């Protein structure tokens, strides 16, 4: 059949549980679309953004080509001038909030009000709404989405695949002067992010910063300039999600797993499972989890000290997390202190259970054991006990096989 007939195999990850994740596969000849254009994929979806988020009609949809999401209704380009609000100004923006004038108090004013509504026009516009029974499928080794990203939210069986993602920029990123201790800027937008949902399986997608690298995008009141966000989050009780098979690049805050230590509504929920990933000169939340039983295994890390994002961390053992991690293999290209690659967000003994990790360094390369390592160099310690058994998967790699598995098969236009 043809790509977009295929299914997420019975038992691959959480996304397999129950009925399992088809996305649009028995969608009807008349529902499978093939579109070349921000207009082409919204009229696909439903035909109109917000409101598709309620299209759960089965459907298949095939990206073709390069697809700009930041385009007027004409899919010319545009740029911040289209999304400005007349009371917007950056100029005045970075003169009235400095913080070495507006200091750490809460940041407000026509200004601010502003801004928002010039970011709310963007946010309208470049995040595109899924809805249930979908499958998007990019169509041979060159289908990108660029300026833009999907926004699943409360729906259920949704299939992404084949996809390059150039995370989108958001032009008014939010200051927040008491982001630490120095402050940091921040934006909305993601290449995917899935809130409220179930049954949803990415795989063989590219995620990357592209030709906008954060070291592109300038400094403001001394921190970086912050236009991205996440590459592939995950929140608000969403469960079921299977990330296999993907490449995640260049990019600095790469997957959220649970947006709050307060939301305990999420508990019992944000069971993801993420296999066979490539993650690749990336420098957190790989993932940073919080509540899921979140099953990590056959995932390749490579980093580089000069590569233009640093690294920080790779797994965040958030609150009430069930981290179970096997056989993923770590490759550094500087005698990093592997206490460092596992970081903990918490304030009780958590536990998550790991095994079979190897480090790759320049001083040798061997299984090592992360959660001794962390616990040995830090305070608040971590257990490693098995408080839960992973079911969904079907094959687990010998970690020595990863590297090469992972490189060759990971990634958009690297499936068949
Ligand atoms: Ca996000």
């Amino acid at each position: 059949k043809e790509l977009g007939h295929e299914v997420l195999k019975p038992y691959d990850g959480w996304a397999a549980y129950g009925e399992g994740t088809t996305g649009g596969a028995m969608a009807s000849p008349q529902n499978v679309f093939v579109v070349t254009n921000r207009t082409e994929l919204i009229q696909a979806l439903g035909g109109n953004n917000h409101t598709n988020q309620y299209n759960s009609v089965p459907k298949i949809i095939y990206v073709k080509g390069t697809i700009d999401l930041n385009v007027d209704d004409n899919n010319q380009p545009v740029g911040p001038d289209f999304y400005k609000d007349p009371h917007f100004d950056f100029e005045a923006y970075l003169r009235e909030y400095d913080p070495a004038t507006w200091g750490k108090k809460e940041v407000e004013g026509p200004l601010e009000e502003a801004r928002v509504r010039s970011q709310k026009k963007q946010k309208d516009r470049i995040m595109v709404y899924v809805g249930s029974n979908t499958s998007i499928i990019g169509v041979g080794k060159d289908a990108k989405i660029k300026g833009g990203g999907f926004l699943i939210k409360n729906v259920d069986n949704v299939i992404i695949r084949n996809i390059e993602f150039e995370a989108p920029l958001d032009y008014f990123p939010e200051w927040d002067p008491t982001d630490g201790t120095l402050g940091e800027w921040n934006s909305e937008y993601d290449s995917i992010s899935i809130e409220g949902s179930s049954h949803i399986w990415i795989d063989h997608n590219t995620f990357t910063d592209g030709d906008h690298p954060d070291r592109s995008l300038g400094t403001y009141f001394g921190r970086p300039f912050q236009q991205h966000d996440g590459a592939l989050d995950i929140k608000n009780s969403s469960d079921f999600i299977t990330i296999s098979y993907n490449v995640f690049t260049n990019h600095d805050k790469v997957t959220l797993i649970g947006a709050s230590d307060s939301r305990m509504a999420d508990s019992g929920h944000l069971r993801v499972t993420l296999h066979h990933n490539y993650y690749k000169n990336v420098t957190q939340r790989l993932p940073r989890v919080r509540f899921g039983q979140v099953h990590i295994y056959n995932n390749y890390y490579e980093f580089s000290n000069l590569a233009d994002y640093d690294f920080q961390y790779a797994w965040g053992v958030g609150v009430f997390s069930q981290i179970y991690a096997q056989n993923n293999y770590f490759s550094f290209d500087w005698d990093i202190d592997p206490s460092l690659i596992i970081k903990v967000w918490s304030k009780n003994e958590e536990s998550m259970y790991e095994t079979g990790t190897i480090v790759d360094l320049p001083n040798g390369r061997r299984y090592i054991d992360l959660v001794a390592s962390y616990n040995e160099s830090n305070t608040l310690q971590l257990k490693k006990e098995v408080t839960w058994k992973p079911m969904f998967y079907h094959v687990i790699h010998p970690t020595p096989s990863v590297p090469a598995l992972v490189k060759a098969k990971a990634g958009a236009g690297n499936l068949h």
